[PDB]
Order: structure tokens, then C-alpha cells, then sequence
């Protein structure tokens, strides 16, 4: 079963091709994680997945999506992640983390408490390339960033990467997708700047390439440096947007990116996304083949046969399974059993495996 | 769905009828639990089960089944349970614990390391009589004196007291599966001629005296339960079952709040008819004749089987063990499988919102 093939990238070996993608828990307070996250991540790690990417972690307080989002903007925040790393490693899984800045989609309520912008002593001004609201349920207009804002946020990403390294993460992912800060710099929908960071393809790519280059300097060369990146919007410009996105991926690769998590942009709400099980499969394959970068992707791979089929077709190097690990922390064990893998129960630690054969 | 109906017993209310039975993890060190147990228990509790009974916890070092078994024979051992209790409560589940003495079946290797009598890690075992279990447990126990019986009863009391102070809201005496209490009740293993063997009253005495002693420190408003093997499948089933139900009646008169109905496993010469929910009709008969609430286990991981046993009034609580090892969130799976409305809110909000 290709799903249960190990995977080596730089000095890191994953015991199988199942990755748990980042999924915010909306349970931290002032960015500090707690007992919720500890049990949550240690449990999925024991489930058998080879890689576990911790949820989107803000590099700065205004970079949080919500007041419940994890943060790593101070050394105290970094230290709280230390026992999460040790517990993921102790389970045999690889700890990774996604560091993020929500840009103009920040200052929002938790999804089960409105899922929209905060009107309210809990709100904060947001920043983005240009002062243009997302629209829909995020109508707050962001402040357009100055050159000093750009230098500061890049340094936040560097500090977040450095803290992540020192906490023991072995895998880092820059959040350049889903309409957040990095994504909003790349898209013409959101970036109307006329300085060095807007207009041309080179200028729109600049924020992302510079942030990657700064992180490359503190992130160890022997540990995978990856990014999640929205390569099309389904906005009626997909062939053009896909071509630019793949070219940027080529510049990511020249800049030391080791793997790309292929996603959708979500930069604006006026879209027609063709949701379906594994619908990203063919987009990720094209990115993998044209930019010659390993990839992962997500959405609907919780059906084990779909995950297997995506790997055997070389559309993916890793399969990311999110909501299914929320439903079942031990989904990897379910998948090994579902795919007839030999000694499927030994995907779990011995206190479970011995009794489930 | 009756499986997702709350249940009240003394001052404790369970949010549904799903109980996680005690399941030893073989991951403790000299009886001390650690980060393995903390995440193991907090995760299953977040899965939605209403009651979570912590694994068999030794009241004394020689009462461990294996060297990886939890213990509660000191205050340091009890304090280690505090964060497990608190995490179970924080998830909305009820923490219980099974306190135990393995008797003549102790000093054994972990199931994945031989599963047989133990080597510098072994120890002398005690039992009513100096008679080995047999099979892969051939070490002969030391027969207990009256002073031994007084010691072990006080161990159960001290364990109950520690359990209370750690915050458990539900206690289970392990009088099943061939361990010390079970071996005192069975004629197969109890050949004593003093006040603790021979007649039915004498064979019951240790169990009734341990229960009464535990009752003195265990709060009256928190469920006091026991797990008890009511038959052996040893060719003496109607006689054994009738005696076992009689003892259950005396347990009830002695303050037992619920009975976890199991098989004795006192000797190896048996023909147990394993099958899905096979204990159902045994538990129903005990429930009806002893007029006590009951739970039972073995094969209720099929949600429809759990629902059927509750609707038939064979059980008050359904114990689901191995399915919660495979899937810590089994309660949510059972809710979805049985068409329960807002099934995803069996889980906490960070999960429930996304599974609607
Ligand atoms: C609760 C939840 C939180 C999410 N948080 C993040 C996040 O922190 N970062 C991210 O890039 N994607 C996030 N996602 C998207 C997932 O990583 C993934 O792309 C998506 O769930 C599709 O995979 P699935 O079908 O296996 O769930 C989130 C999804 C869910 C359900
Ligand atoms: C790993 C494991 C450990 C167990 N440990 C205990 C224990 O500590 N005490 C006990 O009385 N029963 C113990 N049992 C029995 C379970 O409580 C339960 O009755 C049995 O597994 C049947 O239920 P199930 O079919 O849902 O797993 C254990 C079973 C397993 C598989
Ligand atoms: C943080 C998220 C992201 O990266 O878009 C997210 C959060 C909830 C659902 C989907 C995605
Ligand atoms: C401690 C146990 C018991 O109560 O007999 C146990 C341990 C392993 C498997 C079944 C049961
Ligand atoms: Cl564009
Ligand atoms: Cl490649
Ligand atoms: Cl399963
Ligand atoms: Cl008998
Ligand atoms: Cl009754
Ligand atoms: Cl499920």
C-alpha cells in the first residue's frame, strides 16, 4: 500500500504518507496553547499519521484569525509548544507547524460564535497590501501596509521560524494560502499597490519570496521548509492564475522550498469552487509535474481508497487528512485496516495494537 | 436513542449510557501512571462517553497483574491520578476507577511480552489457598492468614480513600476475572476451612467485608460499584449463577449501587461461548433477579447492539472497551450510526462545528 510507504525529505523520515494538515482549534488564549491542544495533538500522533502539522500559528497578535488562535509571537508562546513537540515525537510522528498572518481576514469571531468580523473590546485593526475589504462577512477595511510594516512582518515570520526551531519542530509551513497576508500580496484581486510590492508578477511575488528567503536563513537546511499556497481562485482566471502560481512555485524551489501544500486562494468571495472528494488531486499533480516540487493536498481524502489512488497516480507525495482525524484521532489505523495492510493494528502503539489484531 | 439518554445514580449524572470499561495499559512504572495515561484517558473522554472507568489499579504492589499496571498504594500514586480525573471532568465525562488485587493471577508479563508468569521483575503472590491457577500461571500462591486478610481489606480502604481524594466520582471493586475477590468466592480456588472458606457465607465473607470496609470511607452520594464474575462456563453454570445472584442480593443490601456483570475466569478449564453481546442475557437475569442496575461488556462496539441491549432492559449502561481503543471518539461514531440528532455535538465544539 503506497499510503504506508515511508517518506524522506532532507533529514526527516515519515513512517507513512499520511499527513495531518493544520486545523485551528480556536482554544488558545492570547495565543497561548493549553491542555486542549496537548491532548488533541498527542492523540492524533498516536493514531499513526507520519506527519502532524500544528494549526496556523500567528506571527503577531494582529495576525491571528480569531481571539482563540494559537500564537508564537513571544518566547513564552514558543515554550508552550515544547511539550506538544515531545508528545508528537514520542508517538513516532513528525511535529510540524504552520506559521501564519491572517492579514485582512483577521480580527474575526470563532466559527461557532459568528464566524465573521468582530464589530467589541476584542477587535483590532487589520493590515493588508491595500485598503480593500474582503467583503461578505469580513467587511472591515484593512490598513494598507507601509514599507516598515512589511519589514516588521517579515521579521515576525523569521522570529516565529526561529522559535519554532528552538521548540523542536522538524517541519515548518509558511501560510501563503486562503486569502491571508501572503496570498493577498500575490493576488491582483487584493494587491493594488504601486510600489515594489504590487503591480507586476515580480512585485506581487516579492513579499512571499522575501519572507521565504528570510526564513530560509534561520530554518535548518536539514529540516523541510514548506509552504501552503493557493494556486487558483476559481474566479474565471484559472489558467492564467495557475500559470503564474506555478512560476512562483519554481521560484520557491530555487529559494529552497522543499515541498508545497497545494490549495485554493480564497482571496475574494466571488468564486465557484467545484468541491468534491479529492477534487484538488489534478491541480496538485500539475503543480508537482510542472514545478518539479513534491506536493501534498487536501479535501476529501478521508476515504482510504481515495488517498491510495492519489499516491499511486503520483498526484501527491503526501495525503493530508483533516476532518477525518477530528472525527477519529486514530484514522491512520482505520485506513491501514481498510486497505488490507499487513499487521494493520501495529499502526498504533502496543497498548492498542496487541488487542486489535 | 436510549444509548444517548442520561443516567442518574446517587448524585452522579451521566450524559449518556456509554461506559468505557477499565482497560489496563501496561504503561505504568512501579504503579505510577504518566503521560501515556493522561492523553489516553483525556482523549477517550472527549470522544463523548458518559462514564470512563480507569483501568485496574492495584491496592498493593503484589496486587498488580503485571509490572506495567497502575497502582494506588501510596499518596504519590494517588496524586498522579489527579490530572487524569480533572481532564475527564473537563471533557464532560464522569471519572471512575477500578481498584483491584490480582491475587494468584499476578506477577505476569505484559500481554505482548509473553502473557505468562514471570526474572528479577517477579514476586510472590497470595490467595485464599496455596493452589496455582495452572496453564501459563503455574506459580503457587502463598495462602493468606487472618492477618493478611486484614491487611488487604485495609489496602482496599486506603485505595478507596485515595480515589475519593483524587476526585473520582465512581469506584469499582474488582471482584471478577479470577483475581483475589473472585478467587475467595469460587470453590475451585477457595479450599479454606476457617471463617473465609467452605460454606457460601464464608466464601462471600471477604467480598462483603471488603465492600463494607470500603463503604465507610467512600461517600454515600457517589456510586459504589463492583465487577463480579457470575459464572465460569465450567459445567456448573446454573448452580454458580444462582449463588452469584444471591451474593449480588447481599451486595445490594450492603450498599452496592450497580453491578458490572462478567465471567469468573477462575480456572482455565472452561468453554466460554464468546460472541457479540453474549453476556446480555446473563446480565439481564442478574439485573432482574437481584433487582440491581447492571452493566456488561464484550462486543457492544456495534452501536445497534448497544441500543438493543438497552431497549431490552438487559443493561443500564453499555460498556464499550476495544472499540474505544480503535477509535477514542467511538461515542460520536455511535451517535452518527444511530441517527442521533446533532450527532456531531457528542464531541466538543472545536470538532463538532466541522462535522455537522
Ligand atoms: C477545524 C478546521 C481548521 C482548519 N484550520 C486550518 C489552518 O489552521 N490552516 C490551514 O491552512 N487550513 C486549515 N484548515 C483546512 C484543512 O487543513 C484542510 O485543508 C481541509 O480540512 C480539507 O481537508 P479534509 O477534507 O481532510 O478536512 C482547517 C480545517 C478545519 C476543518
Ligand atoms: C487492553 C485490555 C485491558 C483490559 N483491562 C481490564 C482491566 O483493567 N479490568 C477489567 O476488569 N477488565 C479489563 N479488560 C476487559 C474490558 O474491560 C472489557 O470487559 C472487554 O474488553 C470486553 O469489552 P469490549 O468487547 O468492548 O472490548 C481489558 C480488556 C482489554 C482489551
Ligand atoms: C485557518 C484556516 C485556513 O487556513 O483557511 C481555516 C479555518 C477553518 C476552516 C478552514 C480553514
Ligand atoms: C486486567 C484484566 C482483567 O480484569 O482480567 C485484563 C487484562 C487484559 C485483557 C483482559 C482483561
Ligand atoms: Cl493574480
Ligand atoms: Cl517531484
Ligand atoms: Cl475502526
Ligand atoms: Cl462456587
Ligand atoms: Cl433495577
Ligand atoms: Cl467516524
Amino acid at each position: 500500500s503506497a499510503l504506508f510507504e515511508p517518506y524522506t525529505l532532507k533529514d526527516v523520515t515519515l513512517r507513512n504518507r499520511i499527513a495531518i494538515p493544520p486545523m485551528c482549534q480556536y482554544m488558545a488564549e492570547d495565543g497561548l496553547i493549553n491542555d486542549w491542544h496537548q491532548v488533541h495533538y498527542a492523540s492524533m500522533a498516536r493514531g499513526g499519521a507520519g506527519l502532524l502539522v500544528v494549526e496556523a500559528t500567528a506571527v503577531a497578535p494582529e495576525g491571528r484569525i480569531t481571539p482563540g488562535c494559537a500564537g508564537i509571537w513571544s518566547d513564552a508562546h514558543a515554550q508552550a509548544f515544547v511539550p506538544v513537540v515531545q508528545a508528537i515525537k514520542a508517538a513516532g510522528s513528525v511535529p510540524g507547524i504552520q506559521i501564519a498572518h491572517a492579514g485582512r481576514k483577521a480580527s474575526a469571531n470563532r466559527p461557532w460564535e459568528g464566524d465573521d468580523h468582530i464589530g467589541d473590546a476584542r477587535g483590532w485593526e487589520t493590515i493588508a497590501p491595500s485598503a480593500i475589504a474582503f467583503g461578505a462577512h469580513l467587511p472591515n477595511v484593512p490598513r494598507a501596509m507601509t514599507l516598515d510594516d512589511i519589514a516588521r512582518v517579515k521579521q515576525d515570520f523569521v522570529d516565529a521560524a526561529r522559535r519554532a526551531r528552538d521548540a523542536g519542530f522538524e517541519w515548518i509551513e509558511l501560510h501563503f494560502a486562503h486569502g491571508y497576508l501572503g496570498q493577498s500580496f500575490f493576488s491582483e484581486h487584493s494587491n493594488k499597490r504601486t510600489d515594489a510590492y504590487g503591480g507586476s508578477f515580480d512585485n506581487r511575488s516579492r513579499f512571499l519570496l522575501e519572507t521565504l528567503a528570510a526564513v530560509r536563513e534561520v530554518w535548518p537546511e536539514n529540516l523541510p521548509l514548506t509552504a501552503r499556497f493557493g494556486v487558483l481562485e476559481y474566479d474565471g482566471r484559472d489558467e492564467q492564475t495557475l500559470e503564474e502560481s506555478i512560476e512562483l512555485a519554481r521560484r520557491f524551489k530555487a529559494g529552497g522550498l522543499d515541498l508545497l501544500s497545494v490549495s485554493v486562494g480564497f482571496t475574494i468571495p466571488e468564486t465557484n469552487i467545484p468541491w468534491g472528494p479529492a477534487f484538488m488531486g489534478p491541480i496538485a499533480e500539475r503543480v508537482r509535474r510542472e514545478a518539479k516540487l513534491p506536493v501534498t493536498s487536501a479535501w476529501g481524502f478521508g476515504t482510504p481508497q481515495l488517498a491510495e489512488a492519489a499516491l499511486q497516480a503520483n498526484q501527491l507525495d503526501l495525503v493530508s487528512v483533516g476532518r477525518a482525524h477530528l472525527a477519529d484521532p486514530h484514522w491512520a489505523y482505520f485506513a491501514a485496516k481498510e486497505l488490507g495492510v499487513e499487521k494493520a493494528s501495529w499502526t498504533l502503539p502496543a497498548p492498542y495494537a496487541h488487542w486489535l489484531e
